[PDB]
């Protein structure tokens, strides 16, 4: 079915991966006020500032 | 079915990947006020400032 | 079915990928006020400023 | 089925992976107030600032 | 089925992995107040600032 | 004599210097033959291919 | 004589210097033959291929 | 004579110096033949391939 | 004579110096033949391939 | 004469010096033949391949 399957014929190979990830933040910081009082039937979710530069995920189910 | 399957014939190969990711933020920071009081049947969701420079995901189900 | 399947015949190959991603932000920051009081049947969603420079996603189901 | 299965023919190979991950934070820090009083049937979740530079995950079920 | 299974023919190979992970924090620290009083049927969860530079996970079930 | 001497009044300044210097060479290389046999009173000088992309020189005497 | 001497009044300054210096060479290499036989009164000088990307020199006497 | 002498008034300053110096060589190498036989009054000098990426010299006398 | 002498007033300063020095060589190597037979009054000098990436010299006399 | 002499007023300072020095060599090695037979009045000097990545010299006399 597959004899070579993508053969790579070379002699000299030089690669330089330059990954410059610069994440700046707020020196003063953030300020938020949230109020939650269960009584009926509702959903509430609050997340704080997060830093996502790089991530490696091949396969994931329900994050 | 596949003999070579995309053959690469070369002698000298030099590649330089330059990834310049510069993410700036608000030195003063952000300010937001949210109010939530369960009683009926509604949905509420609040997220804070996030930084997404680069991400590698081959396959993902329900994020 | 496929003998070569896109053959690449060369001797010298030099490539330089220049990715200049500059994301500026508001030094003063943003300010927004949201009010939510469950009682009937409605949906509400609030997101904060996010920075999306680059993203790599081959396949994704329901984000 | 597979004879070579992606053969790599070379003589000299030099690669330099440069991963520059710079995560800045808020010297002043963040300030948020959350109120929760169980009584009805609602869901509430609060997360604090997190730093995600790099992550390696091949397979994951329910995170 | 597999004779070579991805053969690697070379003479000299030099690789230098440069992983620069810099995680900054808030010298001033964060301040948050949460209130929880069980009485009805709701769920509440609070997490403190965490630092995630790198992680190696091949397979995981329910984290 | 000088009070301000070129004052710079601003609030926000963002500059991005992009210096793309690409120097190509002759994969085949050069070939030159020179003959010199001292006997009289003459001067001879031979230089090989050089690459000059950028140079910073404030002051120089006799190069 | 000088009170301020070029004052710089600002609040936020972000600069990104991008220096991309790519110097290619001759994979085949160069070939030159030089002959020198002292007998009279002459001067001879031979230099080989050199790579000059960047140089920082404030002051120099006789190089 | 000098009161301030170039004062710098700021609040937030972020600079990222990107120095990409790529020096390629001749995998095949160079080949040169030189002949020198003292007998008269001449000067001869031969140098081999050198790589000059960057150099820092404030002051130098006779190099 | 000098009161401040270049004063620096700031609050937050983040700098990232990226020095990428890549020096390639000739896997095959170089080959040169030199002949010297003292008899008259001449000067001869031969140097081999050298690698100069970076150098720090404030002051130097006769190198 | 000097009161402050270059005062530095700040609160938070984060610097990351990245010095990537990669020096490659010739796996095959070099080959050179030199002949010297004193008889007259000449000077001869031969040096072998050297690697100079970085050097720190404030002051030097006759190197």
């Amino acid at each position: 079915e597959n004899l070579k399957h993508q053969p790579g014929g070379g002699k000299v190979q030089i690669i330089n991966k330059k990954l410059d990830l610069s994440n700046v933040q707020s020196k003063c910081g953030s300020k938020d006020n949230i109020k939650h009082v269960p009584g009926g039937g509702s959903v509430q979710i609050v997340y704080k500032p997060v830093d996502l530069s790089k991530v490696t995920s091949k396969c994931g189910s329900l994050g």
